[PDB]
RNA sequence: CCUCUGGUGUACCGGUUGUGACGCCAGUCGCAUCGCCGGGUAGCUAUGUUCGGAAGGGAUAACCGCUGAAAGCAUCUAAGC
């Protein structure tokens, strides 16, 4: 359980507060909530935080390694955050940002309006690169994964949404 | 469902054959598959008319995922979603 021995250091502005089950962690960034499962328990001495198994458990220990892994996560968003920028790929595909609607013109017959969830940011360099920003690393995953589901590349001609630290397959006709 | 197009419609109207009767003519009636033939009001009815199988919401199958440790990596999963 190397991750969970390996403990997380707070870097100076944001601030965890346990309550209950029930953690929250406070940034600059924004607000962040966590729940604690039974077995782990965790600790605060100075800016360094522990997180060790209740019992001697190999479930308590895979549990509190995710947790360590968790608190990291969320430490590292508060503080500075994550940004995924996405590609298009294609002739004739464009993609534009307006309020917190993105729109896509991605060959279908009807352009696709996505409606960005709440506590992510995107922006335009060009119109064939979008970079999405936000805070919480699940949650701009998830936003990433939905806007590549309505056209993930094609490997003849790699045509599509791809992101750019992904490597296509290549096929060639007969 | 019967406004329209039709069918039927033996208590509606008419044309006509044989015979009997109403004293006779004229005019009527009975019987002959409703005697036979031509139409046909309401009702019932299809081949006639109108309408319907919508669109939505929740959970979910195969499948596709996010984040994530066991197992420093990786991983749709054991937590969570």
């Amino acid at each position: 359980s190397r991750v969970a021995k390996a403990p997380v250091t707070v870097p100076n502005g944001v601030t965890v507060t346990q309550n209950g089950r029930q953690v929250e962690v406070k940034g600059s960034k924004g607000t962040l909530s966590f729940n604690l499962h039974a077995l782990v328990e965790l600790k605060q001495e100075e800016g360094k935080l522990q997180l060790a198994p209740a019992k001697e458990s190999k479930d308590a220990w895979m549990q509190a390694g995710t947790a360590r892994a968790v608190l990291n996560n969320l430490v590292k968003g508060v503080s500075e955050g994550f940004e995924r920028k996405l590609q298009l790929v294609g002739v004739g595909y464009k993609a534009a940002v307006k309020g917190t609607v993105v729109n896509l013109n991605l060959g279908y017959s009807h352009p696709i309006d996505y409606a960005l969830p709440e506590g992510v940011t995107a922006e335009t360099p060009t119109a064939t690169e979008i970079i999405l920003k936000s805070a919480n690393k699940q949650l701009l995953g998830q936003v990433a994964a939905e806007i590549r589901a309505y056209r993930s590349p094609e490997p003849y001609k790699g045509k599509g949404v791809r992101y750019s630290d992904e490597v296509i397959l290549r096929k060639e006709a007969k």
